[PDB]
């Protein structure tokens, strides 16, 4: 079947319920989210709600509530087959799902896809099944996906699915094949306090335009509320040459589905069944169902479609904003169909527009296969990061001209753009979907100068800090528990209104932007300016020793927030180099001479004293006053690292530089699990993984890919391949800890994680820069 098929060599592929032997768990003493190793690649566009389903076949990983993980099958919702050969009494029916409930519904169906029967593959955005089963004579495939598209910011957003499927005969029988989806009407599934049923309605859309038929189920409630949870689901199919449909418009999830099950398990032919009855109590789904005879030799190709209106998010401090798709497709919820019968009429063009985007990498016989499966399927997180992107706050009286857009650093901690992780995970964003970049800088600019002086209490020390410092950049846009992009700096374990690395990172952000999309737009340089010079006169005034550079206090005042840094640092202090250099080169584009002096000024102190207080002759210390201050730091030249992608120059001499990362390649990589597992942290100049605090006995998964990308901006491609391979292995292969679509922020030498689902391995993009 894989003949009459494409799938790219560096799909990543798993058998269908294969169990995984290695797999790895949080390491931490508080709770932290596991949903095990059965995970998939998601379908959903941008701020739709993405649902994920797993390698089998199970639609399990819900986050159609924006910002919230909920990992539970539903059941329901699978595609199911049909086969009889002529010449024998009866045929045999089997949902395509390597599982079974575990108590009640759905007794009926036949469960339990057997093993070493067919396979998944994922190249995000697309995934694919292969079924090749010894009692399904003929053999199919699906291919699935969204339409997630580079420089396109329409199609990208649009809450809908195609499933491409593809039947082949090789045997010299004629054989009867039914292929049948079905979706439970899960209106209710969240946002609904009481009654969680009660208005469910299924009806069946017929369409019937030439060479085109389209045949739909809309699943719905009576009810005309705006409210989260209210809108609409759809799934249907697209009639083709050859092939009759058939559909059951209702049948009882919160049964034994025999209702449905008698009629397909006997010739794969529904009822077609319309009830437009509304459910008080029981869960209701749908059915629609193709069937077709199969000649000796024959293939056919038929798509089916998911769609969801789903129009409005509510966040938990109480602000309901509509999604962006409503842009497209309107706001009252009652689009599902347009959306469907749009994917239907259109998933041949998308197919090729994600080829088209895709074919510049995958074409490349210069790189690696595995490189390939993890620049495209770290991706995932794109969509599947709790993302918000907003088209009016419900209820708004004055138009406005963006749409306000948020990614989550991860669930576990649930902080929208987190300022100091987005400076390694926005990669993908400014170079793939650089108007969403630009404007969520924008956010950032617009909040430097808010002030909010109530006080909260820091997690670490239990003292009550202000929550918002003018001048101070946030360290996030707000919490979906909270008010995203209104109320910002939900993290409070320490309070970042001191920290030393955010203002850096901000102006470093800005001048990447500027970079990376050509160096012609003045205009978000001049928007941003006023945000840039006051960042880095806030945080010169950090600089209490006088050395030119701001101190670190002792404390977890940066992004490694429980690794204590003391005086001058070669993270922060390296970061406030290349911030400077960056502020000097806007402030000659902008003609503003007072700043390109003062910056300038600023810069040649720091980076002789930066010089003096940390070159060791090897690498740059980890500071000069902690007491693990000869550290080797995986991220020591972190801004370094930003100049060469914003081509600012050598801000350290290039000779120490190379001798720097050489160190870290035969120390935290090579030394550590024999370069298997990624750059850990910190390591002891004898050798030993530096165990002062937690963080430095951690390979951070963002951290590796981008000390991957310096080394290969720096000439030592096989030290950035080799760097960038263990990340891959822990996250995708066999011998790895199965993270697969849940990519973690970290792991210990033993392979246990921390934080899965997680924005910073994003990073991967850096080693696509183009120079
Ligand atoms: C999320 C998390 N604590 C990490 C460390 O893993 C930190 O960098 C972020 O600032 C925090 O919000
Ligand atoms: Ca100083
Ligand atoms: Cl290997």
């Amino acid at each position: 079947i894989s003949h009459k098929i494409d799938i790219p060599d560096s799909a990543w592929t798993i058998g269908i319920g294969e169990k995984f032997k290695n797999a790895g768990h949080p390491n931490v003493k508080y709770p932290m989210i596991d949903d095990s190793y059965v995970q998939g690649a998601p379908l959903g566009g941008f701020g739709a709600g993405t649902i994920g389903r797993t390698y089998n076949g199970g639609f399990s990983r819900w986050h159609l509530e924006i910002g919230k993980n909920k990992y539970t099958t539903v059941y329901a919702n699978q595609f199911s087959v049909f086969q009889k050969v002529e010449g024998n009494k009866d045929g045999v029916a089997q949902v395509l799902y390597a599982g079974e409930p575990e108590n009640g519904y759905l007794s009926s169906w036949k469960w339990d896809y057997p093993k070493e029967s067919g396979m998944y593959y994922a190249l995000y955005p697309n995934s694919w099944y292969t079924y090749t089963n010894k009692d399904l004579p003929v053999q199919l495939a699906v291919k699935q996906f969204s339409p997630i598209i580079p420089y396109n910011y329409k199609e990208t957003s649009y809450p809908v699915a195609v499933f491409k499927w593809t039947a082949y005969n090789p045997t010299n029988k004629n054989v009867d094949v039914s292929i049948m989806f079905t979706w439970q009407n899960m209106i209710g599934f969240f946002g609904k306090q009481v009654n969680v049923n009660s208005g469910n309605f299924n009806k069946i859309i017929k369409d019937k335009s030439k060479d085109s038929e389209i045949v739909a189920a809309v699943m719905g409630n009576i009810s005309n509320d705006n409210e989260e949870w209210n809108g609409e689901y759809s799934i249907g199919v697209k009639k083709v040459p050859g092939v009759d449909i058939s559909y059951k418009a209702k049948f009882v999830t919160t049964g034994d589905g025999s209702d449905l099950w008698h009629e397909f398990s006997k010739n794969g032919i529904l009822d077609n069944k319309d009830d437009e009855t509304p459910t008080k109590q029981d869960g209701i789904g749908s059915a629609i169902a193709v069937n077709f005879k199969l000649q000796p030799g024959q293939t056919i190709e038929v798509p089916f479609a998911l769609s969801w209106d789903l129009p409005i998010m509510k966040f938990g401090g109480g602000d309901k904003w509509y999604k962006m798709y409503t842009k497209y497709f309107g706001k009252n919820g009652k689009n599902s169909f347009a959306i469907l019968k749009e994917a239907l009429n259109n998933y041949q063009k998308w197919e090729k527009m994600i080829d088209d985007w895709q074919k510049p990498i995958l074409s490349n016989k210069s790189k690696p296969d595995w490189y390939k499966t993890a620049l495209f399927n770290e991706l995932y997180y794109l969509a599947d990061g709790g993302t918000a992107w907003e088209n009016g706050k419900v209820g708004e009286k004055d138009k406005r001209t963006n749409n306000m857009f948020g990614l989550l650093e991860c669930f576990d901690y649930n902080y929208y753009e987190t300022l100091d992780v987005r400076f390694y995970g926005s990669f993908p964003l400014v170079m793939l979907w650089p108007d969403i970049e630009k404007q969520v800088m924008r956010q950032f600019a617009d909040t430097i100068n808010v002030q909010d002086s109530s006080e909260f209490k820091v997690g670490s020390n239990g003292a009550m800090a202000v929550k918002k410092v003018q001048g101070m950049i946030p360290h996030d846009l707000g919490s979906s528990y909270a008010l995203p992009w209104i109320k910002i700096n939900a993290y409070d374990w320490q309070n970042p209104n001191i920290w030393k690395d955010l203002n850096s990172k901000y102006v470093l952000l800005v001048y990447r932007d500027y970079v990376l999309t050509g160096k012609t737009d003045k205009e978000f340089l001049k928007y941003t300016w006023k945000s840039v010079k006051t960042a880095l006169d806030k945080l010169k005034e950090m600089d209490k020793d006088n050395d030119g550079i701001p101190d670190n206090e002792g404390i977890p005042d940066q992004t490694y927030d429980t690794w204590s840094m003391k005086g001058t640092s070669a993270y922060c202090g390296s970061l406030w180099l290349a911030a400077l250099k960056a502020a000097q080169e806007i402030g000659k584009v902008l003609k503003d001479n007072e700043a390109y002096i003062k910056y300038n000024e600023w810069y040649k102190i720091a980076q002789q004293n930066f010089e003096k207080e940390l070159w060791n002759g090897e690498y740059y210390n980890f500071d000069t006053e902690s007491d693990h201050k000869d550290s080797i730091m995986a991220d020591q030249l972190a801004g370094q690292w930003y100049a060469d992608i914003l081509r600012l120059g050598d801000i350290l001499p290039k000779d120490h530089v190379q001798k720097a990362l050489k160190k870290i390649y035969e120390f935290n990589v090579m030394k550590f699990e024999n370069g298997k597992m990624g750059a850990v942290n910190g390591m002891r100049p004898d050798g030993i993984v530096d165990e002062s605090d937690i963080q430095a006995q951690e390979v951070w998964t963002g951290v590796t890919y981008a000390l991957a990308s310096f080394m290969k901006y720096r000439g030592m491609t096989e030290e950035a391949y080799n760097t960038a391979y263990g990340v891959y292995k822990m996250t995708y292969d066999k011998s790895g800890k199965g993270y697969w679509f849940r990519t973690p922020e970290a792991w210990t030498k033993d392979g246990n994680y921390r934080a899965s689902m997680y924005m910073r391995p994003l990073s991967i993009w850096s080693m696509e820069v183009n120079y």
